[PDB]
């Protein structure tokens, strides 16, 4: 019943990459909510449990698959199938936890691990930080392999993580921030696998503060400014959602929208 949107890492290209991210974007947001040309996810308040999920079904050139679910409130990944067995982060509160029982239902063995998801836990699991691990196609069809063979014990707990680490990036992230679905392009296109630079991690680590200052605003203006780093790591100070609308893809919903005047 919930949306399923397929990827493979076979013969993968900037655009059937692009596809991808896009068709992943298409079934997070309605349409319903955009502000500043930004669109906005669903409202968690009021959503039907039929609507709450999407699902990524990922392939590589091993002819392995397994299938990705993705909470449309943030994009966020809460867990996966491989073959006869589920896995599930571990659940943030009990509305959280009732809902994940509406994925993956006949499968025959549900694991939920007993940590979280976020980027800290998954990064003290797997020995190393986002800016240690290297993202791109080949990385990416490495973590399918991993993660469809973790039930039979071949892949160890810190590969599972670096994995989710690598997945995550590449399909959440890339979905909020344009920027980051084109850093992926590039490393795509030449077929190099590198870490994320300091412009990603700081895009990643301040998505939801982004989200909350452009809702915010007054008529764009942030009260507050943000800062976020360039490639080199040097300063960059965001003023306004004017100079993210090439950056950022689509916002964590935080408030309404107040009503809008026209002088
Ligand atoms: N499983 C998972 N899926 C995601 O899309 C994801 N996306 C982001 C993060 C993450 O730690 N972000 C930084 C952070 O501090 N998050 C918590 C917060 O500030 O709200 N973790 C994720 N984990």
């Amino acid at each position: 019943q919930y949306p399923i949107i397929n990827f493979t890492t076979a013969g993968a290209t900037v655009q059937s990459y692009t596809n991808f991210i896009r068709a992943v974007r298409g079934r997070l947001t309605t349409g319903a909510d955009v502000r500043h040309e930004i669109p906005v996810l669903p409202n968690r308040v009021g959503l039907p449990i039929n609507q709450r999920f999407i699902l990524v079904e990922l392939s590589n050139h091993a002819e392995l698959s397994v299938t990705l679910a993705l909470d449309v409130t943030n994009a966020y990944v809460v867990g996966y199938r491989a073959g006869n067995s589920a896995y599930f982060f571990h659940p943030d509160n009990q509305e959280d936890a009732e809902a994940i029982t509406h994925l993956f239902t006949d499968v025959q063995n549900r694991y939920t691990f007993a940590f979280g998801g976020n980027y800290d836990r998954l990064e003290q699991l797997a020995g190393n930080l986002r800016e240690n691990i290297e993202l791109g196609n080949g990385p990416l069809e490495e973590a399918i392999s991993a993660l469809y063979y973790y039930s039979t014990g071949g892949t160890q707990l810190p590969t599972l993580a670096r994995s989710f680490i690598i997945c995550i990036q590449m399909i959440s992230e890339a979905a909020r921030f344009q920027y980051i679905e084109g850093e992926m392009r590039t490393r795509i296109r030449y077929n190099r696998r590198s870490a994320p630079d300091p412009s990603v991690i700081t895009l990643e680590n301040s998505w939801g503060r982004l989200s909350t200052a452009i809702q915010e605003s007054n008529q764009g203006a942030f009260a507050s400014p943000i800062q976020l780093q360039r490639r080199n790591g040097s300063k960059f100070s965001v003023y306004d959602v004017s100079i993210l609308i090439p950056i950022i893809a689509l916002m964590v919903y935080r408030c309404a929208p107040p009503p809008s005047s026209q002088f």
